[PDB]
């Protein structure tokens, strides 16, 4: 009669919370999805070893369309767990699954876990200064998305930082890199000429948040566009006007140019 | 040799990640501060038991003035852990402590944990639609803080949601309730008369996130200002323009008035 939405955390199998692991252990059935994001710091096997249960993976369609024919039925007579990377209900569509539960007579509880939304705090930028978020999507065919460009403009216009998730083809295991993201934005700046993203724009790159050795780099596009940030996942951030304390962090912890202390404050 | 910043989580001692626990367990000295947030589902005793180490708790002064005198010295000879509620670098000024660590020749590592900043997802509001954040501070003496009010206005103008952290006076054991935040906002509305916060405004209240049964309620200020949401911590949210699915979630899961279902696009 109970369904648990349990977050798996940021990077590896140790990133799940104690509460999430003990509840998952007492569940009769354990499902998981890996299309909204991947756990690049681990594998399905390791997660199964840690949980001690057989984990049935669900595709985007299993979740979006048939969640009620796959997960809810069993949750009607047993205790089920639905594992997701990061924090549950950050994925725009997951919240609705709680409504599907209710109409099926199934109760549901949420067990939180670290999300990249809070972890960006490791970049030293204040959390209250992050504005609207966006996702940089790969262009394809005759389609060239650019709304993420306008999000940056509106945020920075108000002195706000912009958090940009990079594109991901989970099934294919293809991660967009900060580098490609920077290439797209430059390609967009060229077409919209709004003066939002150029070689002189200051940006921050966070890679493998959750790991003990994340890559935190800050600098101007012209310098980082071809820098190696390591393995995925990559998160890109275009900060607004910096607070002096913010800039000092980037310089001392993220290897930012001393220049940002007078140019971006 | 090293300093670890380990987040404790939202509600109780189980909200710590597994990675966080296994690391804390192997540390020589464990410190912690419980003034930046409130973990209402546990005690220091339960945390000490889980970690199997004694925990010396620090005050805001110990930390803000003597972190490098109390904690750092030990980090040069041992593995030291500094524990905090939620995520260590979210809505705190601890990020700067990593610079003090650097200037003392101490490598530091961050272990994240569930944060109220990402747990807002349980309210059904799309987390990418949250704009600038703010804190509703306690007026004291003749000083009456009001800046969080302009933050709401600016967000609402863009259709973005506003996350409001509520003030906390740990040493006086004071934890601002959503009710108190609403009272203060109304008073600020009288002064500025900008039409940003009134009896007819729709608000959302999340109390004790992280617990299995948090209180999630959405409705008009005139109806909620006097409602009892349970023990703190409280967070107050002022939604921007609602998308249909956000509205349905608020109606289905947060007991919101069924009229918010009809959206004005
Ligand atoms: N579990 C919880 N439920 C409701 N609100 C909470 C909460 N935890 C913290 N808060 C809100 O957040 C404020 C503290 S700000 C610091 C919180 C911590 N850095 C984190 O990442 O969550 C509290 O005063 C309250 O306004
Ligand atoms: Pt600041």
């Amino acid at each position: 009669m109970v369904l648990y939405f349990i977050g798996l955390g940021l990077y590896d199998e140790r990133d799940i919370t104690v509460k999430g692991l003990e509840i998952a252990k007492k569940c009769d059935y354990v499902f998981a999805e890996f299309y909204t994001s991947l756990m690049a710091g681990t594998t399905l096997g390791r997660i199964q070893k840690l949980i001690g249960k057989e984990i049935r993976v669900l595709s985007r369609e299993d979740v979006e369309l048939n969640f009620e024919n796959i997960v809810l039925p069993l949750a009607k007579e047993n205790d089920v767990a639905f594992l997701t990377p990061g924090d549950p209900l950050v994925a725009t569509t997951h919240a609705e699954l709680r409504i599907r539960a209710k109409r099926a007579g199934v109760e549901s509880y949420v067990i939180h876990a670290p999300s990249i939304y809070s972890a960006v705090g490791i970049t030293g930028l204040h959390i209250y200064k992050f504005g609207k978020s966006a996702t940089v999507a790969y262009p394809e065919g005759n389609w060239f998305p650019t709304s993420y460009y306008d999000v940056i403009k509106e945020n920075a216009e108000r002195g706000l930082h912009t958090l940009l998730f990079l594109d991901i083809k989970a099934e294919k295991r293809m991660y967009m890199t900060a580098n490609e993201a920077m290439e797209l934005l430059l390609k967009v700046e060229d077409m919209k000429k709004g003066g939002v993203f150029t070689d002189d724009t200051l940006v921050v790159v966070l890679a493998r948040a959750g790991s003990l050795n994340p890559t935190i780099r800050a600098g101007y596009v012209k310098d980082l566009i071809r820098e190696d940030f390591g393995d995925p996942p990559h998160i890109l951030i275009v900060p607004g006007k910096l607070m002096i304390v913010e800039a000092e962090y980037l310089v001392e912890i993220a290897g930012a140019p001393r220049e940002i202390l007078r140019v971006n404050v």
